[PDB]
């Protein structure tokens, strides 16, 4: 009972009732960094039981088949969850448990991936549609940070539109800092959210705070230079 019966009802009528295409949550789990693996596994299961348009699959990252699946979905470590549209990679990932304020953002991502659509401004979709370089966006957060979801959701919408444009080169990765301290220490994460925009594997831009759509995009674009 990780999710109460009342919440299940609310999740179904407020979120999953808007789903269109089936969504599959592919969760990679290994023997490292997963103090909250049981909750993560129980979580994706409880959500999947809410609708026939949502399913999950727990993948063992510590095995050769698991590693290969990880490569196909561009996942380099576990725990990690990629929200796919019936297996199709949209670059919407969560590294760690989506607890606290990140829970609602997780639910919305499922819907947006189901619909394969976002509410970004037209100007922003047109720009994001032109991006043709491997872009990885890290969003360091904590379950307690109320603004963090905004940054996670913004990067994810960028990933979705870039997938819709037929590029599929933008990866939006929410990183739960409490579970990935070493990774967070790597970018001197203090205040959250902390955004790191990488192009072709190398860091190019870094900032703190949930930047509005136009400014977040401005930072993404400058990173591509």
């Amino acid at each position: 009972g990780l999710i109460s019966e009342e919440d299940k009802r609310i999740i179904k009528e407020e979120f999953f009732s808007k789903m269109v295409n089936p969504v599959k949550l592919i969760v990679f789990i290994g023997k490292e960094h997963c103090q909250y693996c049981d909750q993560l596994k129980q979580l994706v299961q409880e959500l999947s039981e809410l609708t026939d348009k949502l399913s999950y699959e727990i993948v063992d990252f510590d095995t050769p088949e698991g590693k290969e699946l990880a490569e196909k979905y561009r996942i380099d470590r576990a725990p990690a969850t990629t929200i796919t549209q019936d297996g199709k990679d949209f670059g919407v990932r969560y590294f760690g448990i989506p607890a606290g304020h990140e829970f609602a953002a997780f639910l919305e991502d499922i819907v947006d991936v189901s619909k394969g659509d976002t509410d970004l401004m037209q100007d922003s979709k047109e720009e994001v549609s032109k991006i043709d370089k491997d872009v990885r966006i890290l969003i360091f957060v904590t379950p307690t940070c109320p603004y963090c979801p905004l940054a996670v959701r913004m990067a994810h919408k960028f990933a979705i539109e870039n997938t819709k444009a037929g590029k599929g080169k933008i990866l939006g990765d929410m990183v739960e800092a409490i579970e990935y301290p070493e990774w967070a220490d790597q970018y001197n994460v203090m205040a959250v959210p902390k955004i790191v925009i990488q192009v072709n594997g190398e860091d190019k831009v870094q900032f703190e705070g949930a930047y509005p759509e136009k400014m977040f995009l401005e930072k993404l674009l400058s990173a591509l230079s």
